[PDB]
């Protein structure tokens, strides 16, 4: 089942941030975690219409509701595809209006090294779904159904758009982002695996992987 998280800003939840695009009188939004001193994780596909422009993103970590912005807002500045055929992009964000990086106003989330994940383990997709009233945070528990390259799949327990949000183990790391899946089969995500790792490592110099 999915339960709402209304304390965004405490343990693990104060990384998972609210990506907004406006588009033509309506928008886009997805999800991302913080994982760096100025560095959210999230899709390609969340960011890559904005690519032209990265200040059109507005990031909210920790966001509870859209009237609701805990740790206020960060404004794209860069974004730093996954040079593989993956749904992955780093979203450098600028400081804020107070001069704070996103990673001094949250914890940096933890990224796991992935050497203990294995199918039928259970794991939480947090984030911003596209069904759930705007920039409200929600929690989901799952199970890891396939492993390989760089595609993790979990079960059907994640509904309504959940692009970005992060896939975390039950020590609270980071294991993978959630991007898409197989309508009525199962949910996917882009696995943090070795590969991964050091591209975050090459762009991310205080990356936290455990």
């Amino acid at each position: 089942n999915r339960h709402q998280i209304f304390n965004t800003t405490q343990g693990h939840y104060d990384a998972v941030s609210f990506i907004y695009i406006p588009i033509d009188g309506g928008y886009m939004s997805g999800s991302g975690v913080v994982v760096g001193e100025n560095e959210i994780l999230t899709n390609k596909h969340v960011v890559n219409g904005a690519k032209g422009n990265p200040r059109n993103i507005s990031v909210h970590p920790s966001a509870k509701n859209e009237n609701d912005y805990p740790n206020g807002k960060f404004v794209g500045q860069e974004i730093i595809p996954y040079p593989g055929n993956s749904d992955l992009a780093i979203l450098r964000v600028s400081p804020n209006e107070h001069n704070q990086h996103i990673g001094q106003v949250v914890k940096p989330a933890t990224i796991s090294s992935n050497t203990d994940t294995r199918i039928n383990e259970n794991i939480t997709v947090t984030g911003y779904p596209g069904d759930k009233p705007l920039a409200t945070m929600w929690e989901s528990v799952g199970k890891v159904v396939y492993i390989g390259g760089e595609e993790l799949r979990y079960d059907l327990s994640t509904v309504g758009g959940n692009a970005g949000s992060p896939v975390f183990n039950g020590k609270n790391q980071v294991i993978g982002i959630h991007y898409g899946g197989v309508d009525n089969k199962y949910n996917s995500s882009v696995y943090i695996n070795d590969f991964v790792q050091q591209f975050l490592r090459n762009n991310i110099p205080d990356i936290n992987i455990q």
